């Protein structure tokens, strides 16, 4: 595939500059001297919420909200911390409405609507021990947790609020109990 070298002296800017020690993939080497290389990916995961789509402010894969309700159960305590989030032991049964990709879905619990960590939760009836394995890392961040975030937006992201999420959960839930 691609050879690795390594930068042994800083170079400046060519829209690529070089800093000792720096580790590259040759894209492609020229008899002319100068070859064409990139620096090491840099991936990892990060929360979703800390990010923005660039054409605009909406996302465009979140699935539509499920007012009838899935039966979930809370795998995992969670103290709530804003009003709009759910304060759950572990064995509570709750309805998802909507699974946003920003990991917070929004349940139903007691004719009320609010937020609670996807990753804390299971379909009800199914192996918790396996849900649990499933938890590798702590639940992410919520943009509402950051502190000065910038956009590069004017338009707010479309988002309802619990109340209308409520108004919405009251009308058209689906109960088999």
């Amino acid at each position: 595939i691609l050879q690795t070298y390594r930068a042994i002296a800083d170079y400046e800017k060519s829209e690529m500059a070089l800093s000792t020690g720096d580790v590259v993939e040759v894209v492609e080497k020229s008899e002319s001297g100068w070859w064409f290389c990139q620096m090491k990916a840099k991936r990892g995961w990060i929360p979703a919420s800390f990010l923005e789509p660039l054409d605009s402010p909406d996302e465009t894969e979140d699935p539509e909200p499920n007012y009838a309700g899935e039966p979930y159960v809370a795998i995992k305590a969670y103290t709530a911390v804003e009003g709009d989030e759910v304060s759950l032991l572990e064995g509570e049964a709750v309805e998802v409405i909507h699974k946003l990709l920003d990991g917070w879905w929004v349940i139903r619990k007691d004719d009320v609507t609010g937020y609670f960590p996807s990753m804390y939760l299971q379909k009800s009836g199914q192996d918790v021990s396996q849900a649990q394995r499933q938890i590798k890392r702590g639940a992410p961040p919520r943009r509402s947790s950051i502190r000065n975030a910038h956009s590069i937006h004017q338009r707010s992201r479309k988002r309802l609020s619990q109340d209308a999420y409520r108004r919405n959960s009251v009308r058209f839930l689906q109960q088999r109990r």
